[PDB]
């Protein structure tokens, strides 16, 4: 006659303590935020990018707080060197538990003026990256067996359009269609939950053209966003953290709203 | 020149210990384990709901467990009663500082064989009692000056329509956008996030006509659930704690996917 | 080895002619534009609304050139008088084979100064009186056994909340479940399509304000305007009558998008 | 005070008579049936794709019911031939007024057995090419200044991922947004207007296993059909006609629904 619901479970369902974390795009605003969120929540934080001063020096930073982390040196784009840096990973810390991916890239131009190796550029850095990654590390959990998360960061650009962005829609428009195909490929078989966050801009990215009366890009997102303020990275360390641990098991295949109500209003 | 993100926040960010959590539907499947998750999580619980000898055996169970709750009698329909049971938690608990709008009814039937009066009927139970309680909440929670978080429990029935579903598709179809402009009215003003989860189906729903061979329902959903089977209510506990708590201060008007992929395939 | 498609099924699929349209609020902007397109493209046209004066005006416009129509009045909230109504017209012209839902209102009020009456006559007013008038035809379509089309006028609101629009958001983002839901109960068994309609506003409907430099609407809708411009009545005839011939026979269930981009920007 | 509708805008808003119809795959199952749909609504239809023999055989058998056609070989993937293709259209034509893009390529995988150049290949001709193409086109159209309409057909999959289908689902979704950025583009400064169809699956390409008991393809497509059967290339034509004409001059970046509620249920 209890009620179905363990407290054991509600106590511990948000912990990623001991769980190996890859983050992709580690040097980045985001990446390094995330990085540092899992290690201070106790998971073992194996750092990748192309930038191997910035994750020398996030490590550093990182160990001086007692955090255990580690980095590989890696094009995300390329399997090769993406397929050597897993198996770095897994010789430092025996496997893989949580795949965050937020490195991106974005040049926005009218299709006009885009050439198609533009837009192809930004599809490589942007999409395909994101297919080899996930592809590489979701064969590593199925070999481990123990089922994993991924979580890939796409934009809240991945549902609507925007002048200049055919590149960066099309490449955040497919991951997201792409995660929710890889949850149909492996959460049930596997238990590898595959979802995307959707955020919008964050504040620090419009801080140059800012005080530019001719500019209304800052004030077009502030008339756009029912929360009221623009993003820090900070603020979606929650949502990356609850879709990496037990607390998000049933949730798969979704694209989550980080975009403070843009999406919504 | 170290990451923009702290230690105490991270360590902190999905707690709800000694805030006052407003569980409507609360002898509900979803409710009662709602409640006894924010109990666990060490919130003080207040339940409402109509059927008072529900809440008294629930009230019973959690204080054998050491938790803080109470409980108000209430039709949530009923503008009266949800104001005095408001009232009755504040003097209580002194205010209310989460929402978890869990209630609801359908009674399927085609368009054809439905009275207006039957459509209005689950109009009323489902979706006005909504606004009453969203409305009456907001109001608390605006008079208190410190913000809040509102969860509204809709159904992945919200975005996707179905057979004998008028009433109740056009009650969660219009939740999620009620949840959407209640974002618009509060948030940005008063720190009052508002999102509402989207559920797929319980496994305990199914259970009954499950070994009937001239029923597709049970094996419909799971063609349809990329996660690879039905849900338990335990399985929303996580997103309504996350939706509940500091980790997603910047989350508003969101309607989440809590489908299993159905919403997504 | 011939092409599957036939010379004259394209040359008469996008026609009306002969069929009897039923127009709810044929006094409004669109109502009254939709009605003489229907009438000019050789539909039997009964017009319906609460004003009398406006109807009998539009009668007489129509017939001096050379449009077969009519009136009835009705409040569409009331089924007594819908169902007296739809009588009518079939006392008039035989049958209904189009139906055209146009009336609505809307009273924006943020939610803590917007009375529970006050939503629900919102709900009423546009989203009950969806329910009442599709209820009445399809039945009337049913019991004629030749199929049939609706359209109903919803708003890209449907899907984008906004501050003050707890009532007509719910409202709208409920037709647009009710219609895909009563897709579910009719199109395979009666052939009857139902389909709605999301337009962006009307520029006539921001004239007023304008010219106000302290008013952000006329701007907020035009960043927002993929297409360029506002819209006016007429440019949603074309969507109408598709959906009310021979060309959309498939189409089902669906919430199209009028909104210029809105939607997807 | 007469009603704002003219009579001769209704007569002729569905017309696309003397407009020049670029048509790609129109070899394919629904390319050559809008194709010669173009052709008997009194386009100038000007057919492209890499199979000359086929395109050679639709010539032959459309020039035989009167149709003004011609065709041009090309891979439409490859930007040296799909430029050299649209001058050959010019120099036939004189101008491209309505590009219909129908061209595609599916090899279902699961992720795990799917090579990153497995992966590649269907980004290449079915994603890539929608890119070259209308990049081209769109070009074309803005060196006439008359304007245009684009009409890119993509699949209800672009909203729906699928085991198997991490290749399709990717393209499909990001060719959605690719047409909604192309709109933010070119519509309000070219008159160019860019839209998707989001078609179901047809019969005839489910037939060959439908007989299989084994096999629940043909049965899950059913259960999710509210139209209440598969679709047929001509259920299409409607859609796409409507999307190439005056009766659509608002509409623009939108992704229609052609799933016969598949997408809504
Ligand atoms: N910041 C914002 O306002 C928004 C960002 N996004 C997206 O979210 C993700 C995270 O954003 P944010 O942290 O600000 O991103 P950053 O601009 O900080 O870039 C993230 C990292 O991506 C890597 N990167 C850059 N170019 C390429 C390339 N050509 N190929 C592969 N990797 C590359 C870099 O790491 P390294 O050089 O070490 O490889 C960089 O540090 C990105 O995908 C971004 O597109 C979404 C919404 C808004
Ligand atoms: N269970 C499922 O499979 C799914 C459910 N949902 C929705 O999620 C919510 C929670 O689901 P679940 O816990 O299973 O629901 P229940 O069937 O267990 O009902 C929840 C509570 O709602 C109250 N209620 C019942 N009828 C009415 C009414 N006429 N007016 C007001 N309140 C009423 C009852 O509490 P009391 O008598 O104490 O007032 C009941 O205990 C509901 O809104 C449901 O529609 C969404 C997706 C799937
Ligand atoms: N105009 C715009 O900018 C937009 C409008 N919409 C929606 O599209 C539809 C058509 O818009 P539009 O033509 O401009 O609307 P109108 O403002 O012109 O109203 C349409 C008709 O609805 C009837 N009506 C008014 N109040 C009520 C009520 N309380 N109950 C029932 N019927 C009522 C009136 O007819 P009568 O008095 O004869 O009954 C009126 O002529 C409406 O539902 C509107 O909400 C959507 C997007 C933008
Ligand atoms: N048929 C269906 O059930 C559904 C189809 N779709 C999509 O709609 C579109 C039309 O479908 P349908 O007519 O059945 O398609 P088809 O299978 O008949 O293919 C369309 C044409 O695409 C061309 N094509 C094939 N492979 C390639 C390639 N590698 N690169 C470039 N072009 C290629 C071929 O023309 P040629 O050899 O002359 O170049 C072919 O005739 C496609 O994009 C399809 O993916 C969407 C939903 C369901």
């Amino acid at each position: 006659h209890m009620v179905n619901v363990k407290k054991e479970f509600v106590d511990n369902m948000f912990s990623v303590k001991g769980k190996v974390a890859l983050v992709t795009g580690a040097t980045g605003a985001l990446g390094c935020v995330l990085s540092k969120a899992y290690g201070y929540a106790g998971a073992k934080v194996f750092m990748t990018g192309r930038n191997e001063k910035k994750l020398q020096a996030l490590e550093a930073e990182f160990k001086a707080e007692g955090i255990d982390c580690a980095y590989g040196v890696a094009d995300p784009a390329d399997e090769a060197q993406v397929d050597a840096m897993i198996t770095a990973c897994v010789a430092q810390y025996g496997e893989v538990n949580i795949l965050a991916v937020t490195h991106g890239f974005n040049k926005p131009q009218n299709i006009l003026e885009q050439s198609v190796a533009d837009w192809q550029y930004i599809m490589d850095a942007d999409c395909k990256s994101v297919y080899v990654v996930c592809k590489y590390v979701a064969q590593q959990m199925v070999d481990q067996g123990k089922g994993g998360k991924i979580v890939v960061v796409t934009s809240q650009r991945s549902k609507r359009g925007m002048a200049g962005y055919t590149g960066y829609c099309t490449s955040k428009g497919g991951a997201d269609l792409m995660v929710s195909s890889m949850a149909c490929d492996l959460s049930a078989k596997y238990g590898i939950n595959v979802n995307s966050i959707c955020p919008t801009v964050f504040r620090s990215d419009l801080t140059e053209w800012m005080f530019d009366p001719e500019s209304a890009v800052y004030q077009n997102f502030l008339k756009r966003e029912p929360i009221g303020r623009l993003a820090e990275p900070e603020d979606f360390v929650g949502y990356a953290l609850f879709l990496s641990s037990d607390a998000s098991n049933y949730i798969t295949g979704a694209n989550c709203d980080c975009s403070g109500g843009y999406l919504t209003c």
